[PDB]
């Protein structure tokens, strides 16, 4: 009954390279419902919170600097298995392993410029939704094609 | 030689979700030849015959009712290995497993609303072609690009 | 006036050149409803009835020859002002006078190879629909997006 | 000149019909800079402020109704003559007068379901921007391709 | 008449902004025949020859500097009225005046960064083809779809 | 490393079937840099050198015949791991094994009409580049988006 949500952020390279519309189209055409969306330059402290699990990695400062180097598009999407399916659609974390047809497979080359983030679990998703969105920014509506996407 | 043919049907949800053009385009761009095509609401009797091998399964009444709940686009496509290759282009029957780049992978979420049918064997293909089309609704012509698609 | 219908045929060149999906997509995305569709080689006799107002013109033989030279995709589309708007979408009769973004403007060059026909008036649409389709081939269903296309 | 901004809102019909990505791609590909974006159900109050110059009009309570009937994507885009040019890109107010190639020409049919709003003048834009966005929601960054879009 | 040629050049901003595939696709989809294509950084001397008519204009040095500032894609396309029709497809010289659906209307903003050049007459085309291409770089072949593009 | 180059040739079938723009777009959008491009009918003598290793095979004559039967688009592309990644983008040598989302998977059917060639190694690539291009045909410039594709 198809209420799972995931957090997806188009990274500053995705914005800079003019991919926002293309990426959103992929999620819309698949049948997922856009729940929330905002555009911002994320603060350093916010990004450190987001990537708290990577804080002791040598690449972490560079990741935070890159993730703050331009605006991101932050989104929440709803649908059956949106967490795992969203991850499939994005492609492997490293664009190198990413297959053609996927977002990273189609559009990027290096892991440190891999255009998009998607939650890696339901638990991570709910943390990330809380971090990036106030509850009232999550919009409840019913898609007109819902009964053709779901039995 | 006379090339292999497959039966492709765009299901009520694929029509409803506005994917008819997108789907046909993928077959045309691959180099397959459209042999036949019609748009209809398949009667429950016609669907009972299409799914006759499933007449004793518990889901059969619901399947037939669903498949009768909107029009389908019924098609025959020709080409080398079109049955197997068409099936790959459609993706796995469960969209949860279908890869980005495939029809079901790109455009749908749940197996009960999986937008499209393709024949699963040459046997099944000929069965399906004979059921859904009169032999005179199958058009013979040579694609202008045939000698660039086939040696 | 939202039940108006037009007759659209993809001409033999439009089929040969692989434009069936593209064409259908433009009608779907606009919000029009597909009512009927089939794929056939129209007989010379059928085409003489379609072009009956022109039977005494010198270009008649060549017109019927062209329209019979391969299969066409015959369609009925429904919506508010679909006749006039559909015509605008197609472009002008001469592709050279058809603007970029129209079907003829984007996809063909010469008036005698102008890929697509659309009815020129409601009167001609009603005539053409009857000629090419039996009433039982016209499917009645409601678009899930209807209430977002129409007030 | 180059720092002009306009207010673009994708109406509830454009969201419902899966056109958000499509619309953003058009502005991206043109060379305009996205300054702000958010997704929200606009309150009846907010909408009455936005349409305050029609309070005393027949069509007001149902307009405010439609515009509150689903979420909208509110955006601020920057560029030379973006107000006038954005308007041309959207098409005419009535989709029936909107040329193929424009957003309304391509995607919708009826004036009460015309998918998108754009500012009608520079003064209107600065009014709309200040109504719909906090100043801190407007992001200042430089497009990597700026020097290839502008002398 | 179907053997007319035109010179089309993607300017350095069109290459930088990743529009080469898109542009070529528009010409291919129209039915025109690619006759010659090369990628180069045009020399200052070459450019001064190309713009010989404007050699006494104040802006000529800056124009040559721009046009030398990155590579261009130089092309020759063949077809009926391709000089005039190519021009239409590109849009007006000033992207402010170019309509949605045209190359310039869809993809650029400022006249100085107007992404593409096409010949303005048969005489200009022949001059430009002689300047930019060696005779042996124009390739003779017949499109497989020629009889479907031309009567 | 980031300055690796590969050789990509769009075979005569790829040109004939109007896939030049589509192919180039896939490389552009990935973030690879176009270094060199020309369009020619490769002579039997040139193709004999290109396939020199296969000169004693029974299929060699028909291979050369095919590859000389129309023009090709020869390209050099640059970027990190572009040889291997380019290969993945193209799909397997046999279109039957090529996944949807790949060039051969999406656009062709038979191994002997498989639309495109890419280098199979760095060694091969440099050999092919020397054969197909003069060194002065390889253009040095920096992509405006370089710093958003690469760390």
């Amino acid at each position: 009954a198809n209420l799972e949500r995931t957090f997806i952020a188009i990274k500053p390279d995705g914005v800079q390279r003019g991919l926002v519309g293309e990426i959103i189209k992929r999620f819309e055409q698949k049948g997922f419902r856009l729940v929330a969306m905002k555009f911002l330059r994320a603060s350093e402290e916010h990004l450190k919170q987001h990537y708290i699990d990577l804080k002791d990695r040598p690449f972490f400062p560079g990741l935070v600097k890159y993730m703050n180097s331009g605006p991101v598009v932050a989104m929440v999407w709803e649908g059956l298995n949106v967490v795992k399916t969203g991850a499939v659609m994005l492609g492997e974390t490293n664009p190198a392993d990413s297959k053609p047809g996927t977002i990273r497979g189609d559009f990027c080359i290096q892991v440190g410029r891999n255009i998009i983030h998607g939650s890696d679990s339901v638990k991570s998703a709910e943390k990330e939704i809380s971090l990036w969105f106030k509850p009232e920014e999550l919009v409840d509506y019913k898609s007109c094609a819902h009964d053709w996407v779901y039995e």
